[PDB]
DNA sequence: GAGACGGGCAACC
DNA sequence: ATAACGGTTGCCCGTCTC
């Protein structure tokens, strides 16, 4: 049985053994089956392939899975298409993890006190649910989570700890300052807990210096409910007559390996033990024997030293070899301490650990329920609200339909406590507005007509209608026959004469708040990205500066960062690896902090009657301390349930057609949305008055927003669109993954079912099952799974079977990786409409200001020399399929935009050094002229100067520009090259003041 | 050696 | 071309310029 890190040349016969963390299986030609593993010993890993003799083995190589552990004899081979060594297995035996075992006798068992998780930044490597796991599987009493200066996986640990029954106690390793060393904090209860939020909250902010620090008086503050240990080597006491000692409830001392580290010998720490030992006795303070864990077993070490690596001389941690901190069973930690005798062993092991958690209560670091705030007047103000401006647009009384839609609608956002939010959402859309930006809506909040009364949606739930905005006489259509009141054909009001107004989408309530209102939703609205931070601070205002918190979030190393650590660290140590053998360190890397940040709009709303310390610490997003907004330690994640959320967002969208609006003149509300040119776009270049071949596309709609993209063109070409519904349905199938490609994309093609037919929206699955006959209840908790990509549970498929819901319909809802709600497809439907007559009727407003607001990769001299130019681009770009760069992808969408620019004839002139602005394209007869800031190197701050010192007085020569314009060497030359200066002389023979 | 700037990446909707 | 979810904010860090 050879160790895999022994196997180095190819070889007749080995055995080996190995944790398969990877396992696929394929067919080949010849009907024998090929099964891939890759195993690990720990030690080294290899990549291993079997081929099946017959179909029993074939099956059987199915059933081989990730977290299986295997044995296998075969011959060792150069894999000359995997580049590396590889075994060819002839046997393979499953077997036993036979993992470390803790051998003490129940209820005679060790509790850990002292132990980091991958949420100790870039220092610990285990997640906590597999610590905690492994705790429940020795039989510890309990466990103890205490990470360096954060509390963040209290909430993963509260899951586990229900989940697998086991007791956690919620601690910190904290920074204590003298008014910089190491103490444990384990918190006896919610006071103690509450105390932990503050100091956390208090040493990200008042008091962090290059790290989270707490002042020793502030710990006094906020001892109670805390026992305090004096912690690690880097402890107070440790780091050393006796008064300093009296400060902790308990005396923490590791295994003596875990100190080797410096001191003359092992045999003075182990010295030193036993005077924290003889200390204990003397004052009466229970001596506890911690771990001090940075990861489960011995072998994970290395992922440890892999990752601190990647600091550098600057963590200077690289310093020293590293100390064993995995965890210990209860005989191991015995085993080391014998040295002590057998009834100090078991004393500070056992009974005295045992003795600590003995002291600490059940506490609950989340919260169940959600607080929802209060605000007086709202549920009052938004009744009349929307029952005045339905009135208004609807009649008095309200035709039934409405009234009824109104008052089922509000006696559940008022009742669930959901009218603040509401109301906050419309003063932020009406203050946007007159501030001059529009605002695009988003989300599940479409999904209520009190929304679109609220002016919180452009979205109109109602069913399909005609209404008159004069005599207000109202024409609905329940026969479901029709899609959305906007495919319905121009109509006059038959009473006043006057032209009809259309609308109703036809959107349930339900899919925004539920049934039981067991569901939290949230509000989301799509601001320009220049007005975000305005309406993030109106919120402030109107809730009040210690109310509101931006989420942070907490970013962790994914996978391309691990295997960026993994190769440095080979190079670095001069090691050869085999891709199987990275692979399995990359994967031991993922899932540690690294920094944390800021959600990218969501603002967390505290109730008056609460504070935030009853939720989540806070702190600064990535410790920044002049950021104008405080985050939430905990992301929005952990405390979804707890708290509601404004998602005030950024997007494109509005900005754009705010800019189409303010260019043209022309009101976007008054669009149509069955203008027969412009909804040609969607199917066809007609409309563009340009070939397919002119432009590299079948269907007009490059540029506009998710329609543009290469595979929705794809989805158009072959479902041609017209209609608002069909580019509504088309918009669901086109965002998530196995929604389309592999699922309804076969389902038309077999003609198991039509177009229309396939799962387009969330809702059509909570309709179609209430219709099928299911409890609606029920058929939202269905929807709401699928939605996620959660697929369907056995009771679900029985509920559905039993109602005569077809397979190929069961199976496909097991597909949806995730999928749109209709009142989010119908929002951003609207918004490409909108663009869309401009993409036809005013094509250099489209182009001004799509190169304006989106772009932001230019390849300017293609651009500039035009057609042919940007097709050779293109074509270089293509070449590389997706073996492309992030950015050549970027480029190539716009250039894209650009080769449609120019075909349709219009044209891009150089950089002009009067004409053109610092970040906007300007139109100038059929041409756009680039800004200063499409510029490779040159930004936006650079940009601003030249036109603000050219505002300030023209350019005298180059010299003059390059003075007063800010610009480097490298800047100026490329527009010399350019020819852009070549009006101006290099220098002045004179100046003045 | 501090400050733009852009790429590369992670979180999130 | 293949297969393909689209689009947004924000943080780190190497780079290139004084
Ligand atoms: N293309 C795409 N869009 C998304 C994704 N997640 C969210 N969005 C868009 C569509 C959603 O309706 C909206 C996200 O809103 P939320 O995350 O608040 O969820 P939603 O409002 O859909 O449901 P909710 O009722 O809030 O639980 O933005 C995604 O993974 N892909
Ligand atoms: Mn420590
Ligand atoms: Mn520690
Ligand atoms: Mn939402
Ligand atoms: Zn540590
Ligand atoms: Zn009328």
């Amino acid at each position: 049985v050879r160790r895999l890190e022994t196997i180095v040349e190819e070889e007749r016969r080995v055995v080996v053994q190995g944790y398969v963390f990877d396992a696929e299986v394929s067919e080949l030609k010849s009907g024998r089956t090929l099964l891939t593993m890759k195993i690990t010993d720990y030690t080294n890993s290899i990549l291993v392939k079997m081929f099946s003799r017959d179909k029993e083995d074939a099956e059987l190589m199915s059933g081989v899975k990730k977290g299986m552990w295997v044995k296998v004899r075969g011959s060792v081979q150069n894999d000359t298409f995997v580049r590396d060594l590889v075994i060819i297995a002839n046997d393979l035996n499953e077997i036993a993890a036979n993992e470390r075992q803790d051998t003490a006798p129940e209820g005679e068992k060790r509790v850990e006190l002292h132990l980091h998780t991958p949420m100790s930044q870039m220092d610990a490597v285990t997640s906590v649910t597999k610590l905690i796991e492994q705790a429940k599987k020795w039989g510890h009493p309990a466990i103890a989570v205490t990470d360096h200066a954060v509390v963040q996986s209290f909430p993963e640990a509260y899951s586990a700890a229900k989940k697998h029954g086991m007791k956690v106690i919620y601690g910190l390793e904290a920074n204590i300052v003298d008014d910089p060393f190491h103490v444990t904090l384990l918190a006896q209860n919610e006071t103690g807990l509450k105390n932990l939020f503050k100091l956390v909250s208090l040493s990200h902010i008042q008091y962090f210096h290059r790290v989270p620090r707490i002042p020793r008086s502030v710990l006094v503050k906020h001892r109670d409910g805390l026992l305090v240990g004096s912690g690690c080597d880097k402890g107070e006491l440790f780091d050393n007559v006796e008064d300093i000692a009296r400060f902790y409830d308990f005396l923490e001392v590791h295994p003596p390996d875990v100190y080797k580290p410096l001191v003359k010998d092992e045999e003075m720490i182990k010295n030193i033990i036993r005077s924290i030992v003889a200390l204990g006795e003397k004052l009466d303070i229970p001596v506890v024997a911690t771990g001090n864990v940075h990861y489960l077993n011995p072998e994970d070490k290395i992922y440890r030293k892999i990752l601190i690596h990647s600091q550098g001389g600057a963590n200077p941690l690289n310093r020293h070899e590293l100390p064993d901190v995995y965890f210990r069973t209860t005989n191991e930690m015995l085993d080391c301490f014998s040295f002590l005798g057998p009834e100090k062993a078991k004393e500070i092991v056992v009974d005295n650990t045992q003795k600590i958690a003995s002291l600490i209560g059940d506490v609950k670091p989340i919260k169940d329920e959600l607080y929802t705030p209060r605000i007086e007047g709202a549920d009052e103000e938004i009744r009349e609200m929307s029952y005045r401006r339905a009135k208004e647009i609807y009649g008095d009384p309200l035709p039934k339909l409405v009234e009824e839609r109104l008052e089922k609608e509000l006696k559940s956002i008022i009742g669930h406590g959901f009218a603040v939010i509401y109301l906050i959402s419309h003063k932020l859309v009406k203050k946007s507005l007159d501030d001059g930006y529009l605002v695009g809506s988003r989300g599940s909040v479409g999904s209520s007509f009190v929304a679109t009364m609220t002016e919180i949606t452009e979205v109109n739930p109602l069913p399909p209608h005609y209404v008159c905005p004069n005599c207000k006489h109202s024409e609905f259509f329940n026969d479901g026959s029709v899609g959305s009141g906007f495919d319905l054909p121009d109509k006059n009001c038959p009473r006043c004469g006057t032209k009809y107004k259309k609308d109703g989408h036809d959107i349930p309530f339900e899919t925004f708040l539920g049934f039981k209102g067991d569901k939290v939703p949230d509000i989301d609205l799509n601001f320009s990205g220049e007005y975000q931070p305005r309406a993030h601070n109106y919120t402030k205002v109107l809730f009040g500066e210690d109310n509101v918190y931006r989420a942070g979030t907490i970013g962790t190393v994914a996978d391309k960062t691990a295997y960026g650590f993994v190769k440095a660290y080979a190079s670095d140590h001069n090691l050869e690896l085999r891709g199987a053998e990275i692979d399995r360190l990359a994967a031991g890397c993922t899932g540690v902090k690294r920094t944390t940040g800021q959600h990218p709009g969501g603002i967390i709303v505290v109730p008056d009657y609460m504070e935030i310390y009853d939720f989540t610490p806070i702190q600064y997003p990535a410790d920044d301390t002049s950021s104008e907004w405080r985050t939430t330690h905990f992301d929005f994640h952990s405390i979804h349930d707890n708290l509601l959320k404004l998602d005030i967002l950024g997007h494109d969208d509005p900005t754009v057609i705010r800019m189409l609006q303010d260019l043209s003149g022309i009101d976007p509300k008054t669009i149509p949305t069955d203008d027969p040119d412009v909804m040609g776009i969607f199917s066809s270049t007609e409309p563009l008055g340009v070939t397919p071949e002119q432009i590299m596309c079948n269907v007009g709609t490059i540029g506009i927003p998710e329609f543009g993209t290469r595979f929705v063109r794809q989805m158009l070409e072959e479902t041609r669109p017209k209609t608002f519904s069909e580019l509504v349905q088309i918009s669901g199938l086109s965002h998530g993954t196995d929604v389309w490609l592999g699922n309804a994309q076969e389902l038309i093609q077999n003609g198991t079912c039509t177009l229309s037919e396939v799962i387009g929206c969330r809702d059509d699955i909570m309709v179609y099952l209430i219709y099928r006959g299911l409890e609606p209840s029920l058929a939202f908790k269905i929807m709401e799974s699928v939605r996620k990509g959660k697929g369907l549970t056995p009771e679900f498929e029985a509920e559905m079977r039993k109602h005569d819901v077809p397979e190929w319909y069961i199976d496909s809802c097991k597909k949806i990786k995730y999928m749109f709600p209709k009142a989010h497809a119908a929002a951003y439907v609207l918004m490409a409409v909108r663009i869309a007559y401009f993409k036809v009727h005013h094509p250099l407003l489209y182009y001004a200001s799509y190169f304006t607001v989106r772009a932001e990769d230019f390849d300017l001299d293609a651009m500039i020399k035009g057609s042919a130019a940007i097709r050779k681009r293109i074509e270089e770009i293509n070449a590389k399929g997706i073996q492309a760069t992030a950015k050549e992808k970027s480029l190539l969408t716009v250039l894209e935009v650009a080769l449609e620019m120019c075909e349709r004839g219009f044209s891009f002139k150089n950089i002009d050094l009067y004409r053109s602005q610092a970040t906007e394209f300007v139109i100038d007869g059929n041409s756009l002229i680039p800004p200063f800031n499409a510029i490779p190197g040159l930004g936006t701050n650079v940009a601003q100067a030249i036109v603000r010192a050219r505002e300030e007085g023209e350019f005298l020569s180059k010299e003059d520009l390059q003075q007063r314009g800010k610009l480097s060497k490298t800047l100026l030359e490329y527009l010399e090259s350019r020819g852009c200066l070549d009006s101006l002389p290099d220098h002045n023979q004179l100046s003045l003041f």
